[PDB]
């Protein structure tokens, strides 16, 4: 049996932060359902890349429970997230069934809009501290991926790969971490 | 004015490598067009992302000329590339007026069957070498990132940023590359 992973992506997301993800996470044989958050048509993307989702967030939702919930940062992307009703239940549930919750760079500033994990150790984009930190109810971290508990952060386009190999690891352990990342020739 | 990027996407092609290259690019202010080799349908990538084209290589392929011509791989992708009669008018016409070529992992075996840039030092993935090899018409180079003259290559999804900032050095200059970087949280 696989893991599975939701992906929720909105207008303005990070393309960047969207596809390492996804792509890391299918190379380690997770089924990743990448759901829009707005309905199943395409997806602006911070940098104009235009991605078609598998399915519409409303859909992908009722298609749960999913081993990990990924929230990709992108500034804009990130307030789409803080804004959705969806995305607050969402997490809501897989915080009180201890299911993993990933987010990157501003996506965890979708965490602290859904009163989601409060006193985990995080990091942010550093531009997102101040926003992150508004209220005190997270201790942060300048660690490229920070892990307390099933909450998984990360800084930036620059450590997405080190992110989407922190959820693998979470989810189908260590080794095959290492199997999928030799072939993508990283540092 | 802006410099202009051609962004060849093919089925099969690697999305990371696609991606990376196009919104760094587009952060440095680069006017980047992604191209569909087979029409301005969505393209379904190597691990089943699916990103809709700009353009048409056709109507694309009008519009030049481009500062950079830009290959990713993924194996299935850079096949493709290697079969099209369009894409070898292009990649000539662009060695011919002596403009950049950059192409990574598997990409730059469209450079052998196009015969483009025969006797540049290059790289490729690690499973792309003895491919790109056959005939001994290019040098061989293990950097992550090599440039000869015009003929940029790169390795892997893993060094997508390292090729990206190598294209925005080369059209807009170290300052810019090193502006673009700095946001991105790489090592």
């Amino acid at each position: 049996a696989s893991k599975r992973a939701l992906v929720i992506l909105a207008k303005g997301a990070e393309e960047m932060e969207t596809v390492i993800p996804v792509d890391v996470m299918r190379r380690a044989g997770i089924k990743v359902t990448v759901a829009g958050l707005a309905g199943k048509d395409p997806v602006q993307c911070s940098r104009d890349v235009v991605i078609c989702p598998d399915a519409s967030l409303e859909d992908a939702k009722k298609e749960g429970p999913y081993d990990v919930v990924v929230l990709p940062g992108g500034n804009l992307g990130a307030q789409n997230l803080s804004e959705s009703a969806a995305v607050k239940e969402i997490l809501k549930e897989q915080e009180n069934r201890k299911g993993l919750i990933a987010a990157i760079c501003a996506g965890p500033t979708a965490l602290l809009a859904h009163e989601i994990g409060f006193g985990s150790k995080v990091t942010t984009h550093p531009l997102a501290k101040d926003k992150m930190m508004n209220g005190g109810h997270y201790t942060y971290s300048e660690n490229r991926v920070e892990k307390d508990g099933l909450i998984l952060t990360s800084r930036g386009p620059g450590t997405s790969f080190e992110f989407a190999l922190a959820i693998v690891e979470a989810l189908n352990g260590k080794e095959v971490a290492a199997q999928v990342k030799a072939p993508l020739v990283l540092k």
